[PDB]
């Protein structure tokens, strides 16, 4: 009757927050990270997944480097995002499993006029090789898993890992002025929210397919408008300056809000990101 289940990316934001959001259930699971199974080993991806024989699978392992996916950390970009997500969604579809796939809005091409969304049946452009990899993984989870969800995110944070949150917390803490880039556009998302909703999809039999998720907004946002909410209790003055002032070398888009209308119509409910961040802000962490 229940799943048996598998979390791929078990050590990173999405995993640990999962993996805590079942326990907090009572569900088992097998956790793997590069540890138990080197994704890029498609002999060890067959061997493990005949040992676990899972029917439910989330695959969270990826590579998120952005700036170093274009150069240095291009060959693992590919590896863990084309490679990892071939072998995972083929032995998912051998013994059967459902395979939930985290992506990313990274696989548009930003260009959306600010007050637009991209919704699901977008065609994807991607302008990066995060993104042009990603994207790559997204089309082997359709051509190979028929049940099969794939949940785009975006700026992903949590109390599980590293991210904009606490960048700027820390930066406040010995700044008292900081800038922040106040043209590129989207909405942040919790892990526990992102955890709750691909839980909420697999556990309720959702129909299979495409969804958006981050937590939602009642305004246009940018990384200034987040960082002014994160740092509101600090002693510190956010200013606003665009993308040219901190050149990178990957292209980031202008404008990745997406639409949350699919993923509203299955009855889940999408805090706020100003709320999610208060909600973080309590979570006893693990």
């Amino acid at each position: 009757s229940n799943a048996m289940i598998l979390i791929t990316g078990a050590n990173g934001q999405l995993g640990t927050e999962l993996r805590y959001l079942l326990d907090e259930r009572n569900e088992e699971y097998v956790a793997v990270d590069v540890a138990e199974m080197d994704i890029i080993d498609a002999e060890m991806v067959e061997k493990v997944f005949e040992e676990v024989k899972p029917t439910l699978v989330y695959h969270c392992a990826a590579y998120t480097a952005v700036d170093a996916a274009e150069d240095e950390g291009k060959e693992l970009d590919f590896a863990i995002n084309v490679t990892g997500t071939k072998n995972v969604a083929k032995a998912s579809e051998k013994h059967g499993a459902t395979l939930v796939y985290i992506s990313t809005d990274y696989v548009f091409d930003g260009k959306k006029p600010v007050g637009q969304e991209w919704e699901v049946d977008d065609r994807p452009d991607p302008q990066t090789e995060y993104g042009r990899t990603k994207r790559m993984g997204e089309e082997l989870v359709e051509k190979h898993v028929s049940n099969f969800y794939i949940i785009r995110t975006a700026w992903v944070f949590g109390n599980y890992g590293k991210n904009f949150v606490f960048t700027m917390q820390n930066l406040a803490k010995t700044h008292k002025t900081l800038t922040v880039v106040n043209d590129q556009y989207g909405r942040p998302t919790w892990t526990r929210t992102l955890a709750e909703f691909i839980t909420y999809l697999a556990e309720n039999r959702k129909e299979f397919g495409y969804y958006h998720l981050s937590n939602d907004a009642t305004e246009d946002t940018t990384w200034y408008d987040f960082a002014v909410e994160i740092l509101k209790d600090t002693d510190v003055e956010v200013k606003p300056v665009d993308s040219s002032q901190f050149p990178a070398k990957a292209k980031r888009p202008l404008n990745s809000t997406m639409s949350l209308a699919k993923a509203k119509a299955t009855g889940f409910v999408i805090p706020t990101w100003q709320d999610a961040l208060q909600e973080f802000y309590k979570q006893e962490v693990r």
